[PDB]
């Protein structure tokens, strides 16, 4: 979403991004949903620098039709309007003319943050590369906050902030984005009939209201994901009538194993029942950037 709400089909696709599709050489498939997939590829002569580099290319699986074609184009038009930041999955180019709609973006080698933390935790238990510590977890949260702070500054709402959507690139730089149609089949469970119920705020569940403050609620759950080393939110609890009453009546998860008091306290602030009383993304940055340094 973009507040002004703006119809994404009405937004102009900028031809500056256009890239010759024959200058793309595809490799291994990184991910694939129901009607989308993300294959890695080498882009020859990209931008003013004409840099030969490896890029992630998202595209529709052949079994995807009119609604998907406009859906993917809507994501391209949003990424073009947003601009560029260190902590967001940046648009590098796209291919609209003479074939299917392709969307070229930065390539983050370590993958998504949820799978990263789960693999790294198992690596640290191995003994009984380079082990994770508290400063790393505080760093990731600090970067994801900066990206969301940049998104909010352009009057843009994410509607699905999560560790699955956060990508880690070279030198451990967390970039927030949205896989979208190139979802993981392993992540189909979290989307209840489809929306990510466990990450959404109450107003988004009941009133269907989506604001910058509702993304902060999700960022609170994203912190719980990070400082629990990739546990599922509300672990063991099933999504049903009983869950909705708990979330509305003000139920909160217990302090995760690796969360400092001040870090867990910030999650509770993000889980304020009143949307307006939650922390701004700018407030979360200045704090976490300090706790990092
Ligand atoms: C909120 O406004 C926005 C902002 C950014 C976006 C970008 O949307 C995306 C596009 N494309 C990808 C996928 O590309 C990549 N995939 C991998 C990958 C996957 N598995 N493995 C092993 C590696 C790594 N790096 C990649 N760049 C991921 C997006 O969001 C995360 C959409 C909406």
């Amino acid at each position: 979403k973009i507040i002004e709400f703006i119809d994404p089909t009405q937004l102009p696709y900028n031809e500056k991004w256009e890239f010759p599709r024959n200058n793309l050489q595809f490799g291994k498939t990184l991910g694939a949903g129901a009607f989308g997939k993300v294959v890695e590829a080498t882009a020859f002569g990209l931008g003013k620098e004409d840099a030969v580099l490896k890029v992630a290319v998202k595209m529709l699986k052949s079994t995807a039709h009119a609604d998907e074609k406009e859906a993917l184009m809507s994501e391209l038009k949003i990424m073009s309007h947003l601009g560029q930041h260190e902590n967001i999955v940046n648009l590098l180019g796209a291919c609209t003319h003479g074939g299917p709609v392709l969307v070229i973006t930065e390539y983050c080698c370590y993958g998504d943050l949820l799978n990263f933390l789960r693999r790294k935790a198992e690596a640290m238990l191995g003994p009984s590369g380079r082990p994770l510590e508290l400063r790393d977890l505080l760093h990731f949260s600090s970067q994801v906050a900066q990206g969301m702070a940049f998104l909010a500054s352009k009057n843009c709402i994410h509607r699905d902030v999560a560790a699955r959507n956060v990508l880690l690139t070279n030198g451990h730089v967390a970039k927030i984005g949205d896989f979208g149609l190139a979802r993981d089949i392993m992540n189909d469970s979290n989307y209840i009939v489809r929306l990510p119920v466990k990450w959404m705020a109450p107003e988004s569940i009941f009133d269907c209201v989506y604001t910058v403050q509702s993304d902060v609620w999700s960022y609170g759950i994203l912190l719980w994901e990070i400082f629990s080393l990739g546990l599922n939110p509300y672990p063991g609890i099933l999504v049903n009538s009983k869950f909705y009453k708990l979330v509305k009546d003000g139920y909160q998860m217990a302090q995760p194993a690796f969360a400092p008091k001040n870090i867990y306290s910030i999650m509770q602030a993000c889980w304020a029942l009143e949307p307006t009383h939650r922390p701004t993304f700018q407030q979360i940055c200045s704090f976490l950037q300090e706790q990092a340094q």
